[PDB]
């Protein structure tokens, strides 16, 4: 089974790629997700809280721990661009970020670890996590009680820059916690609430501050009573996160009250940072050691995974999966190369054999 | 005399109580042509003046043509004055004293009437729609009204000085208006870049009133812009600063790799009074027992200061001891200021024709 075993991953992938579903919708590729694991007898877990999304188990041969493997699931309201044969048949949505991929490797590692039971020191749950593009699956996940027992959590995301055969491998900080800030600039010469932005946005402007939107007044000749700007807050440590917007309320209050204004200060969490765990550092050197295939030292991404969220809770590794692409995440073009299905599926039934004969 | 005063507080009472949105002052303009013709004061025929007024009176000799102009329209304010003559269209007030204006001007006029022998000349009187959108102004000089006129005179009401009071200057009384529009986009942080340009110009005075950028709190933005005024008082600094400001704007953007484009709208010029009638507005109150001060200038803008870039002309202050400011819900005027500005400017009118 190794022609026969690529060519059923590569169906599945374009099969999904050709029928993309958005966040919260993806109600086809769970019935498909479903249907591939029954056909080989991998037991799925019943959640009837996740109306989209496929939990599944594979135990093994003796009492142990449970471990969690992780894969989303949905695609992007984009029109793609790439004119493939299997090309997303839905005008306006696409696997721009290869979860088609992701999910179709990891129901490869369900069916290479089916049949590979007695080697395993425990159980292993699979995840079809749904809407990661809004960062909302991961908690619904977490609140349908699927996370209940496991000792860890394994993920990876496609990487074109990186080529096939190659993980990308880091301990701690991955990729950047995602934080929405608001700021409200209003008065108590009649006042100058622009002025106070115009300071404030110089300013803001070890963490990444990011304005996105100001908008202050309707016309040009009515003086504006109020300013506001919002944006976004990057870090990649857990303590800048917690410092970066007290010291951002500091400067905007400080700069307004000099203009005989006042500055409200709104924060809003989004995501933490994707921190890896250094106990699986080894094990996630070792799987790809044994396969013959390569790894790299992780670059860190600007980007926020809600696997981050898994994270908070219990121990997780996440990788970067070579796959030589040409366009990065979520444009029209992007592609990825499927030699990579079978290096992921192998690296993460690898990978599950190994965490579970240490932990 | 009692009655002549009752006469001009009642029409600025009922002006007062039925006023008019700019260019829809349909109802005071047939008050207005009405009052007039009353006193057999000549109506000129305007007919491209859908609303405003018109009126004519001739000296007994031949000589030269000056104006003298009130404006008519009232504001989208509901009045909180609770006066007996409030407004009875709610949402509309005249809370700048255009009423005032109005009811002054036609005492001129009616007095002016009764002294024809005493006019060296003719005067033109100008009951001018629109001032309040800076709009009416240019219909008067787009109709020929100033066709053959030397000058104009006009007066605001001023709250903060007192009745008999008559504020005179010479040179820039009321600021210019410019509007300008600045778009910073790509050729990149249009953000840093407008927040910057808004600190680099946040005698000219710059209010930046309006800032756009980006949509969504995810999205990158590609574009920012901005809308404000400009007021200036000389005539070379308000040339001079749409040209500093361009500078200042494209600088910066070009430090973020960005670009600005630099847009202007003029609006209004300054309110610049002739200082050969200087002379004749200081006689005119002194001959009458009132009192000048030099006057103050205003950040305001009056669209007066369109006639007076066609002619010589000159703007006075009239006190009307006030408490709230123009545009104010509760703002007021003492009604013994209609005796002092009737009177004023029909001595201001005789004087003018005699020296100019
Ligand atoms: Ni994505
Ligand atoms: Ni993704
Ligand atoms: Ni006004
Ligand atoms: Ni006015």
């Amino acid at each position: 089974a190794d022609k026969a075993f690529h060519t059923r991953l590569i169906n599945m992938r374009r099969d999904l790629h050709e029928h993309p579903e958005l966040s919260f919708q993806e109600v086809e590729t769970t019935k498909k997700i479903r249907r591939w694991l029954e056909e080989e007898q991998i037991e799925i877990l019943d959640v009837p809280q996740l109306k989209t999304g496929v939990i599944a188990e594979i135990k093994g041969r003796e009492d142990g721990p449970v471990i969690a493997i992780r894969a989303d699931i949905d695609a992007l309201p984009i029109q793609e661009q790439t004119n493939l044969p299997f090309a997303s048949k839905v005008d306006g949505t696409m696997h721009a970020c290869g979860h088609d991929f992701h999910t179709a490797s990891i129901i490869g590692t369900a069916m290479l670890l089916n049949q590979r039971r007695a080697e395993l020191k425990g159980t292993v749950r699979f995840i079809f996590q749904p809407a990661e593009e809004i960062a909302a699956g991961a908690r619904k996940v977490l609140e349908a009680g699927v996370l209940n027992g496991v000792s860890a959590i394994f993920g990876m995301h496609n990487k074109p820059d990186l080529p096939v055969g190659t993980i990308g491998v880091k301990e701690g900080p991955l990729m950047a916690s995602v934080d929405r800030f608001e700021i409200v600039i209003k008065g108590k010469n009649s006042i100058d609430p622009i002025a106070a932005a115009g300071q404030i946005i110089s300013g803001l402007q070890n963490a990444v501050v990011s304005i996105t939107r100001v908008q202050a007044g309707t016309s040009w000749n009515v003086i504006p009573d109020q300013a506001e700007m919002e944006g976004t807050v990057r870090t990649f440590q857990k303590e800048a996160r917690q410092a970066v917007p007290e010291h951002m309320r500091r400067v905007a209050e400080g700069i307004a009250a000099g203009y005989g204004a006042q500055a409200e200060f709104k924060w809003f969490p989004y995501l933490p940072s994707v921190q890896n765990d250094g106990t699986f550092l080894n094990a996630a050197s070792e799987a790809a050691a044994r396969l013959g295939y390569q790894t790299v030292h992780a670059e860190q991404s600007p980007g926020g995974e809600d696997f981050a969220l898994y994270q908070e809770k219990i121990p997780g590794f996440f990788v970067w999966m070579g796959t030589n692409g040409t366009e990065e995440w979520h444009h029209p073009a992007f592609t990825l190369d499927e030699e990579a299905l079978t290096v992921a599926s192998q690296y993460f039934a690898e990978l599950a054999v190994i965490v579970l004969e240490t932990i």
